[PDB]
């Protein structure tokens, strides 16, 4: 009764285009008369290991950039670079531009990813920004420039553009100002992320989700203080729960009548005892990619 | 591997609302027809056991409020086909995609665009269980939301939502109004059949594991199809059909592991267990990725 649920992607699909420079092709986002895309579209295989991006860009001319919106070619009439993003001014404004904002999200927040190849949308799914600033996505060769977003009353808040797959199989990218999430760099190197701690407030939100959907087996008659919970949480590489997190869980607490610290005592038991093979909402593991908002929005 | 829905835009452009009285359901606007669940015509005391034919005779075109947003589409004809109502409207939808109506087989996955008051709310992947239910996420007001697959810009509509069973799973029809499974559209508690594990999808999952280099479970045995099906039934696994064997063909060729050899490997896993080992990082076998999903992702 509770599923990972993406936002409808139509407003973003109408913005996806193809950007080609030489032998490199990736995806771009076309809003008004500007196409946003990863700047390493200008790199050849020789440039990848140590690209001096300003020195490479100054050598390019507008006509070196081939931008295709479906079948139609869009004429590039100017370009600028903002951090790791290239902004191509085109001679045609996108008639399907939605109301939109660029936002930089916080670890723990979720967004929808529209995975695209050759400027054509392929799939949509939810992702969470993890505490080490990676996301557990599904991206293949040619996916760069795919974007992540949230939608609120027909306004699309773009928060992610895709750049990289780490050796561990997780993914890294930038906001739409071209600043990476995390300590990653847009060069062709094998990069490791920091320690990935679990998003505690999201696990708790999902335990409330299970209760709303009629499952209570993991509850117990005990309680805990906030600091005693956090001591155990940190022992298991969970993020410490703040009073802001407790406040954010209030509505789910009030809906279910289970105090936040009572659910923390439930999670403490699950961490110390395991699930003993049983499952929660279909999962054999503690799910941490639903926010309190995601639970309320869906329930 | 992620559960990935199809991009929903081509379907968003077809969602409308249909109101009769105070009852508002979602509808699907393709060319100059709107399709919706027929019980939009029901009142509260009509729903325990509706006489839909007698209820429809008391309706006229002007009793139906069809809206795209707040814009009314005038109804110029109406008819009933199984459990769906077809309203002819005076405007052909300019956003109509290339489309087909398909009746899917159990095990197959599709994308659901959940909608409320004609307004799309979220999208997610579902598998049709072998008892013809789906594990969806649907609230009051969701009926008429549709499920679909997209192949080369052609939208194949396969599901329209009608019901939540007492067990919390969901049931509905194809776009010709024929229920999947033994369910009926009235306000009554109905039971599904046994929910078997989707064998063909577990086999697809095993192929995905082999593709990614996780192949400890491959054995040196083979089986006949009939011997496997008789064993599978004892573990609440669905018997394989010839169609299942054939849709595993591409993965079998990709890996060089014959379908029946993979069946013998799964049979061993069912009879002896995983014994603490994992496959693609999980101790549980996934049964909601189809052979197509695995190729679409690998
Ligand atoms: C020895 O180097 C490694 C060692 C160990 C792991 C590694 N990972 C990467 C790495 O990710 N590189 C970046 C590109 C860098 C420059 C940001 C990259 O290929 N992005 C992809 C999406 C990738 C591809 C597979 N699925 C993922 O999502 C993308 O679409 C782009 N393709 C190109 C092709 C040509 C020019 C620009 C781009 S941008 C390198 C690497
Ligand atoms: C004693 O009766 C029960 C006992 C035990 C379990 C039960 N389940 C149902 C049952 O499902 N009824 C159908 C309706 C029937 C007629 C197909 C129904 O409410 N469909 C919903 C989607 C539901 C709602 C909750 N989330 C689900 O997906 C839908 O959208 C529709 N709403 C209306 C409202 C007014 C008129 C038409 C429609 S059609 C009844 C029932």
């Amino acid at each position: 009764g509770f599923r990972k649920m993406a936002f409808p992607s139509g407003k973003v699909e109408g913005c996806m285009v193809q950007v080609t420079c030489g032998t490199t092709t990736l995806n771009g986002l076309w809003l008004d008369d500007v196409v946003y895309c990863p700047r390493h579209v200008i790199c050849t295989s020789e440039d990848m290991l140590n690209p001096n991006y300003e020195d490479l860009l100054i050598r390019k001319s507008n006509h070196n950039f081939l931008v295709q919106a479906g079948n139609v070619q869009l004429r590039v009439i100017g370009h600028s670079m903002q951090n790791c993003v290239l902004k191509l001014k085109v001679d045609t404004a996108n008639p399907k531009t939605p109301k939109y904002k660029f936002v930089r999200i916080q670890p723990g927040q979720t967004f929808s990813v529209l995975a695209c190849y050759n400027g054509s949308p392929s799939g949509v799914y939810q992702c969470a920004m993890r505490h080490n600033f990676t996301i557990k996505g599904s991206f293949l060769n040619g996916s760069c420039g795919s974007v992540g977003f949230n939608i609120d009353y027909d306004c699309v808040s773009f928060c992610y553009m895709h750049h990289m797959e780490l050796p561990t199989g997780v993914h890294a990218g930038t906001d739409l100002e071209g600043n990476f999430y995390g300590p990653f760099v847009d060069r062709q190197t094998a990069q490791a992320a920091g320690t990935d701690t679990t998003i505690t407030v999201n696990v708790l939100a999902w335990l409330y989700a299970a209760v709303i959907n009629g499952d209570r087996w993991f509850l117990n008659r005990f309680t805990t203080t906030l600091n005693d919970f956090n001591l155990v949480a940190m022992k298991y590489n969970y993020e410490p729960l703040t009073q802001d997190h407790v406040d954010i869980l209030g509505p789910l607490s009030a809906q279910t009548g289970i105090a936040v610290l009572d659910m923390c005592a439930s999670l403490k038991e699950l961490l110390q005892n395991g699930m003993n093979g049983r499952t929660i909402l279909g999962s054999a593991l503690l799910e941490d990619e639903f926010t309190p908002f995601d639970v309320v929005r869906q329930c």
